[PDB]
């Protein structure tokens, strides 16, 4: 009886043969497997139905964007974001090394290019040997290393030829064996390209993808490791259908130009012809500006490279363009109709929170969980799995370690908390009592919990001064090196104008007066917590709970907590809620030193004013809608980093239907809580009763779009 024959078998105690100390770790790649195709074609697939049967499956796998092969299948193996590792996509230029990269080229094979630390190469410093079989980078050595065993890409290979190698490779000497495996196929994106995502020649594809992982486990079988092998069948990204009707040309808007180059996708990218004189001398701002709201329902959308939702990662290289295209699904954007490869055929690299650009995931194995269906998580978490499923102390990359814990029956590294390092001090009563030129028209234990449930945010800049100012309706940490808060925490329940109160806890500063702002100047302040709380509560307005504002945001910000706060509120049975301002000036999506804050704090109105980059707005529920936010059994979390822009042309408010275009801002500029963490400094839910493990688990997620 061959391995898909016979029924599941728990594999609680590896069953390996001698000259076998531990299972190895192998890592077979199914190119273009979109996640929708496991979904709807399982009982097609019989192989791969009792992978995933018997094994640790998730419905979806969050890529990396964009969603292409190399990026990728290097941000599994190096478990960082592709705007970290060098690999931005299957074709890119470098500007400060003027040279241009492909993977049918020479300038493939530059080591230049690869940054981070793959695994094999992590596996070679702590003496374990690796046999791979045409993985993304496993042909060019990295840090001057190369795998035990490796092969130069060449498509040409038999796929029948290329397991059989691996199962060669199985047998060798217990001291010249590998101990980490790749395997690399084709398919389905080959087929999906040509023809699309639903057509016969997936379906013979995704039947000829699944018989060969059935003459793997056959042959493991025959080999007696069948029940000591460490299985995880993954894939780079999914598949989208192309359309002709659903395709952008830049020349309509700008004409037969030949001084700007365009890199044509779902994820398009642009840059000046002259190369690298006028790579920076070039003004995108004037171009991205000339280009946005040119059709009543435009499907593109033109960014500068910071301007990009902070989800995406997408900024801090020099590879990535400093002008991007943002478009929506099933439509790719080029310059003219010559430089595409064609328009009707399927295509990938759309935003990587879309349906059809779901991934593949299944481990299976002694050390995975049997039957164990999990929720969706990045590729980049799987970097940090192998580490503990070879043995090996992990290169610092950017998934979450110990996230994945669920999956694996006996977890090796048991995650904690980031201590404090902040430097928390106390502000009593010392300054009274200055003149704020304003209008106004006619127990500490209880209240505490009450504002922060789950915790109050722990403090992780080094080393920052925070203060814990309390309030009747909200808690808010307070900087005393920036003079703001820095978070705002309040719990808002089901149901329940140029004036302002001065915080004799804080020092006053001259931004702080109402007379700083006139009705001429964009810029103004607003609030954390929304004064319309709970007659009016009048502790909202006071001095330490205003932030400087542009005037175009203040549309969002009131509309966000006059409509949509108490939509929700009435949805989810209440909500907690902590917002706060963002400073990332160097686009990197960490939080900046003292240092690069003082150097980009303008002074406005005769004052200077340190201006917020984003907005950042976590909002908390119970799973169960019969529980209030003060006693969740379980979480509902939903971050958001809104971008602090003078404008809203992002939007096209032009038509006025407010009530849309602020929503869909909202949507697009979703971010896992952990995104939040990174560029604020703060740590949340410290205090609740799930594990760190889980907690990673929870802050880690994103919802898919459609
Ligand atoms: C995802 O995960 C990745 C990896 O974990 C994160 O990427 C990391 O980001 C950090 C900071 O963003 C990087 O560290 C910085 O490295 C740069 C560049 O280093 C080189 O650049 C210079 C060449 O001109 C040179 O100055 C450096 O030389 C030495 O520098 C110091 C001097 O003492 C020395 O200690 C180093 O060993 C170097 O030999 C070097 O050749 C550097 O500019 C940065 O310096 C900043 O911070 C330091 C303090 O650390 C400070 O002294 C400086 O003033 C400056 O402010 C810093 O070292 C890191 O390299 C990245 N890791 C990798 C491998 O990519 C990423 O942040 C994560 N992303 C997200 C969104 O979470
Ligand atoms: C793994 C690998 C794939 N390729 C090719 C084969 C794939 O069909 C192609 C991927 O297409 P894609 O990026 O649009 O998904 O890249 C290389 O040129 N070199 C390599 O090392
Ligand atoms: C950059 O490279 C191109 C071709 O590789 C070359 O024509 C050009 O002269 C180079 N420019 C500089 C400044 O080196
Ligand atoms: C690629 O692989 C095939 C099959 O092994 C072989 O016949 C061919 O010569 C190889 N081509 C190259 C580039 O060496
Ligand atoms: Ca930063
Ligand atoms: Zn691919
Ligand atoms: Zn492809």
């Amino acid at each position: 009886k061959s391995w898909v024959e016979e029924t599941c078998e728990s594999i609680d105690t590896p069953e390996c043969p001698a000259e076998f100390e531990s299972p190895p770790t192998l890592l077979f790649s199914l190119d273009g497997f979109r996640a929708e195709y496991l979904h709807t074609w399982g009982g097609l697939l019989p192989v791969i139905s009792k992978l995933k049967n018997c094994g640790t499956y998730t419905k979806n796998m969050r890529p990396m964007y964009p969603t292409k092969t190399f990026p990728n299948h290097y941000s599994i193996v190096t478990g960082l974001y592709p705007e970290s590792h060098g690999i931005i996509d299957n074709k890119m230029y470098d500007p400060k090394m003027n040279a241009s990269f492909s993977l049918k080229s020479k300038e493939k094979f530059n080591p230049l290019w690869y940054k981070g630390q793959p695994i094999w190469v992590t596996a070679n410093h702590q003496e374990v040997k690796s046999g791979t079989y045409f993985w993304p980078g496993s042909d060019v050595e990295i840090d001057g290393i190369l795998p035990d065993i490796y092969k130069v890409y060449n498509g040409s290979v038999p796929f029948e030829e290329r397991i059989l190698a691996v199962l060669e490779w199985l047998q060798l000497p217990s001291h010249e064996r590998p101990h980490f495996y790749t395997l690399y196929l084709e398919e389905p994106d080959s087929s999906g390209h040509s023809h699309g995502p639903v057509s016969s020649e997936v379906i013979k594809a995704l039947q000829k993808v699944d018989r060969l992982v059935g003459m793997l486990m056959d042959g493991l079988k025959d080999l007696g490791l069948d029940k000591c092998l460490n299985l995880i069948l993954i894939s780079d990204h999914g598949m989208e259908q192309g359309s002709c009707k659903k395709y952008v040309y830049l020349n309509k808007y700008l004409g037969d130009v030949n001084n700007v180059k365009v890199v044509y996708g779902p994820a398009a990218r642009l840059r000046p012809t002259d190369v690298p004189e006028t790579y920076y001398s070039f003004n995108y701002e004037a171009l991205a500006k000339n280009l946005s709201c040119r059709e009543p329902n435009q499907h593109f959308r033109p960014y500068l490279k910071p301007f990009l939702p902070k989800r995406l990662h997408f900024a801090k290289s020099d590879r990535i363009e400093p002008l991007t295209f943002y478009l929506d699904p099933q439509w790719q954007l080029a310059l003219n109709p010559s430089e595409r490869k064609y328009c009707g055929s399927g295509f990938h690299g759309s935003d990587n929170l879309f349906s059809n650009m779901q991934a593949l995931f299944i481990g299976y194995g002694p050390a995975f969980k049997h039957g164990a269906e999990v929720d969706s998580f990045e590729n980049i978490e799987v970097y940090n799995l192998m580490c503990d499923l070879l043995g090996l102390i992990p290169a610092p990359n950017n998934g979450s370690h110990g996230s994945l814990n669920h999956l694996l029956k006996k977890p090796i590294y048991n995650p904690s908390h980031p201590k404090e390092e902040g430097f928390l001090s106390q502000c009593p009563i010392k300054s009274t009592s200055n003149d704020l030129g304003c209008t106004c028209d006619p127990e500490d234990d209880d209240i505490y919990h009450m504002t922060v449930p789950y915790g109050r945010p722990r403090i992780l800049l080094k080393q920052h001064r925070v203060c814990l100012l309390q309030q009747q309706q909200f808690l808010t940490g307070y900087s005393l090196d920036l003079l703001m808060p820095l978070w705002a925490s309040y719990t808002f329940l089901s149901n329940d104008s140029n004036c302002l109160y001065q915080d004799l806890r804080i020092p006053l500063s001259p931004v702080h007066k109402c007379s700083y702002y006139k009705s001429n100047s964009k810029l103004s302040y607003g609030f954390l917590t929304p004064p319309r709380l709970n007659h009016i509560y009048s502790e909202a307005l006071l001095t330490s709970n205003i932030v400087p504002m542009y005037q175009s945001f203040q549309v969002i910000w009131h509309y966000l907590h006059d409509t949509l706060l108490q939509r929700y509120a009435h949805e989810r049975n209440g909500i907690n809620v902590v917002s706060g301002p963002v400073f990332d000036f160097d686009y990197d999506g960490r939080y900046d030193s003292l240092e690069i804050l003082k150097q980009n704090s303008r002074v406005i109105r005769s004052q200077e004013i340190l201006i917020p980059t984003h907005f950042f707005i976590v909002l908390t529920s119970c799973k169960q809608l019969s529980e209030t936010p003060l006693e969740c059994s379980a979480l509902e979390s939903s971050a958001y980093i809104l971008p602090h822009r003078p404008d809203n042309i992002e939007s096209c408010t032009h038509g006025k239907r407010e009530s849309s275009w602020v929503e869909e801002l909202l949507t697009l500029h979703r971010a896992r809580v952990t995104d939040v963490e990174l560029i604020t400094g703060l740590s949340f839910y410290q205090d609740r009763q799930e594990s760190v493990s889980e907690l990673l688990r929870l802050k880690t997620h994103l919802p898919i779009f459609s």
